[PDB]
């Protein structure tokens, strides 16, 4: 389980503040040695259970067969000291959903679509490696000081899920790519949250009557239309992760394409002189 992840000794490790909490442990904050490194160190704390123990060196071990640009990276794991741990590198610009509603309006339109670029070139190697996330969303993102994105998992989402995976617990490659679509549409509006004020259930009923987001303002054409393929109700029809970084790469390269925006539909006009 742990081939392709490095034990780290405990008196390496020094955790400093909580930040979250695992299934059975706290997350926090930390210093690596090996000059000090920040890091992020999930614990697996006395009296977890078997099913616990098992999912918690299964994830280490996801992680670490894990290396990508754009996935987050495991330092390391302790299961040979308690509590156990599951150590990755650390980033202060945090989570992409609270960056971006922190940061409304501060980056270019080339900035945001690179950064969707890298989201969908993790997402390409993590469905290569046949891992099915089901959980992507803003929140499970990390921005780096380079504004690189990382895709993480921190754990428990109507809102970003495909029909079938609602339906009919249908989680595929082809899912997240409904996921990535939403985040999509995420970047675009610096964190909006998808579908406003609608329900989960009145979520779902548009969703199956055919309505979908409308496009985020300022938006470029191909960045909507993109969105708008991951977003097809028939999950055959839907791009393939290679398909959505080989579109994004060519608009990047020739950054002229982004120039033509989608029409937004205004709520609200207003009458001027
Ligand atoms: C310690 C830790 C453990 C596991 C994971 C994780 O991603 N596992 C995972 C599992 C399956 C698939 C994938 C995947 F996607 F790669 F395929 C990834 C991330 C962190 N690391 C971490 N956890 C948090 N949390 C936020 C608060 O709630 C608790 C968690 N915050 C930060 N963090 C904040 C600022 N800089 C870093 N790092």
């Amino acid at each position: 389980v742990l081939k392709f992840t490095t034990e780290i000794h405990p008196s390496c490790v020094t955790r400093q503040k909580v930040i979250g909490a695992g299934e059975f442990g706290e997350v926090y904050k930390g210093m690596l040695k090996t000059k000090e490194v920040p890091v992020a160190i999930k614990t697996l704390k006395a009296g977890y259970t078997e099913k616990q123990r098992v999912d918690f060196l299964g994830e280490a071990g996801i992680m670490g067969q894990f290396s990508h640009h754009n996935i987050i990276r495991l330092e390391g794991v302790i299961s040979k000291y308690k509590p156990m741990m599951i150590i990755t590198e650390y980033m202060e610009n945090g989570a992409l959903d609270k960056f971006l509603r922190e940061k409304d309006g501060e980056f270019s339109v080339l900035q945001l679509v690179g950064m969707l670029r890298g989201i969908a070139a993790g997402m390409k190697y993590l469905a290569n490696m046949n891992y099915v996330h089901r959980d992507l969303a803003a929140r499970n993102i990390l921005v780096n000081s380079n504004l690189v994105c990382k895709v993480s998992d921190f754990g428990l989402p109507i809102r970003w899920t495909a029909p079938e995976a609602i339906s009919y617990r249908k989680f595929t490659s082809a899912s997240d790519v409904w996921s990535f679509g939403i985040v999509m549409w995420e970047v675009m509006t610096y964190g909006e949250r998808p579908y406003w004020e609608l329900s989960n259930h009145e979520v779902m009923k548009a969703i199956n009557d055919g309505f979908r987001l409308p496009t985020p303002m300022d938006c470029p054409s191909a960045i909507y239309q993109l969105m708008m393929q991951c977003w097809q109700q028939e999950r055959a029809r839907r791009p393939k992760f290679a398909d959505i970084v080989s579109i994004l790469d060519k608009l990047i390269r020739a950054p002229d394409s982004l120039k033509t925006l989608a029409d937004f539909d205004p709520r609200v006009s207003i009458r001027l002189p």
